[PDB]
């Protein structure tokens, strides 16, 4: 498959810029922020199948689901939201700056909570508090499958996706965590984050386990 380069708005690399150099502590955040946005894109399926039920069947449970991958020393946050479009990830994750990218960047430097991200709606971004490469992974009902991988540089790419499993409907975000970053693999630690920070989410909230048997 071709794969397509972009570059990101000069402002959304500013922050991702101050959010891998600028801020310390804290950086289990980017996991609420992540289940939040899973949780929000839940809530548009959810919301568009009470006029229109068929728009469930490309995958009829809604879900989040976390699996950790020691071996690829990979993080996987998935959900059955409504998914995204070629276009979208394009839009939504790079080209276009939305408003407040650089509010919070200011806000940031007055003195703000880096957990206050969400709330100028960039949250996203905060992943990269724990990760320096990421794939999303996106299957909408109205385009094909597609992947959005940015390593934190200047451009991101967006290709068809023909490697990765079909995921009905929704969004897979692939974390490739850093070397010092990867207690976020360990089922304790993952577990203690979402049941602090994430306890009025609708949705289940699935953690799969690998475990060898004895
Ligand atoms: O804009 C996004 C943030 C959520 C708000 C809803 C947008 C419409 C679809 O958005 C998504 O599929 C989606 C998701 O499922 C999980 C995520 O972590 C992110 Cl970032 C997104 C993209």
């Amino acid at each position: 498959m071709a794969s397509e380069t972009f570059e990101f708005q000069a402002e959304i690399t500013q922050l991702m810029s101050l959010i891998i150099n600028t801020v310390y502590s804290n950086k289990e955040i980017f996991l609420r922020e992540l289940i939040s946005n899973a949780s929000d894109a839940l809530d548009k399926i959810r919301y568009k199948s009470l006029s229109d039920p068929k728009q469930l069947e490309t995958e009829p449970d809604l879900f989040i689901r976390i699996t950790p991958k020691p071996e690829q020393k990979v993080l996987e946050i998935r959900d059955s939201g409504i998914g995204m479009t070629k276009a979208e990830l394009i839009n939504n994750l790079g080209t276009i700056a939305k408003s407040g990218t650089k509010a919070f960047m200011e806000a940031l430097s007055a003195g703000a909570d880096v957990s206050m991200i969400g709330q100028f709606g960039v949250g996203f971004y905060s992943l990269f508090l724990v990760a320096d490469r990421v794939q999303v992974i996106s299957k909408s009902n109205d385009d094909e499958q597609y992947i959005w991988e940015s390593n934190a540089g200047g451009s991101f790419t967006v290709t068809l996706d023909e490697v990765n499993e079909r995921i009905g409907r929704g969004t897979i975000l692939r974390l490739f965590l850093k070397d010092d970053q990867l207690e976020y693999l360990e089922e304790k630690r993952i577990k203690e984050v979402i049941k602090r920070h994430s306890e009025f989410v609708a949705y289940p909230i699935q953690l799969v386990v690998t475990k060898e048997v004895e």
